[PDB]
């Protein structure tokens, strides 16, 4: 499985990786481990970890180099190269320095303050719904909530009945939720279901994100293509790679 917050990337305050990336920072896990769990819990960092497939600690091969050859844009340098680690922060859930990266990556991004509430280039003020269907999943929602509103962002949180959670999951009417994958055995074609371009515009697909970039579709049509081992894992491999540079999900954690 693997578990997240997921942007609902149709809206327009989330359409910028710059600003999910921001957003991803903001939230404090540890906080979370240790305030809400006895730290039973393990942060899910990228979208394969713990197999021969997760891209997490290793350099690209020359193979999936190739891959991404045509994508420039599609990963993060740190990314490519393996240095890459989802970011943590030092206990009580108030850190400047985590807090100091996020603000500078919404600058970029065209944010701004007025009047204490974080505001897009467009003036629209950067306020959102997380909705929730337990509550354990409103207590996560909640500590992130308490993270956006230390840089002016206001999350509401909701949890509702689950005719609703899934009729709104169904029509992709959420800004964000807590969206679950059980990962196969190897990924196959339900990988088409998830990430391409064509789901992101059909109801009851499992594209929660809306990701919708021809470097995705490309690379999983080079996991279906695949004929030997060295091939398919530079595929998914590189997806992975992708993935994570998109910040399509603020990753949470697995059960070990």
């Amino acid at each position: 499985d693997i578990m997240g917050f997921v942007f609902n990337t149709r809206r327009t305050l989330f359409k910028d990786k710059r600003v999910r990336q921001a957003l991803s920072i903001l939230f404090d896990f540890e906080w979370v481990n240790h305030h809400l769990f006895n730290n039973i819990y393990t942060r899910t960092e990228g979208y394969w970890d713990g197999s021969i497939l997760s891209s997490i600690g290793k350099p690209a091969s020359e193979e999936e180099k190739a891959l991404l050859a045509p994508y420039p844009d599609a990963v993060l340098p740190e990314v490519m190269d393996g240095s890459w680690r989802i970011s943590k922060t030092d206990g009580s859930g108030m850190d400047r320095l985590n807090a100091q990266k996020a603000w500078k990556l919404l600058q970029e991004a065209g944010f701004t303050k007025k009047n204490n509430r974080l505001i897009a280039p467009n003036g629209l003020p950067f306020q959102f719904e997380i909705m929730t269907q337990s509550l354990e999943e409103e207590k996560v929602a909640l500590a992130f909530q308490s993270n956006l509103s230390r840089l002016g962002i206001h999350a509401e949180i909701r949890t509702v009945d689950d005719s609703q959670y899934q009729n709104r999951l169904g029509m992709f009417n959420y800004d964000m939720i807590i969206g679950k994958l059980k990962n196969s055995l190897s990924p196959g074609n339900e990988q088409i279901n998830r990430w391409s371009s064509a789901s992101r515009n059909l109801k009851g697909s499992f594209n929660f994100s809306g990701a919708s970039d021809p470097a995705i579709d490309a690379m999983i049509t080079a996991i279906l293509d695949a004929h030997s081992q060295v091939d398919f894992i530079a595929a998914v491999r590189a997806l992975d790679r992708i993935l994570i540079s998109g910040s399509y999900y603020i990753p949470l954690y697995h059960l070990s």
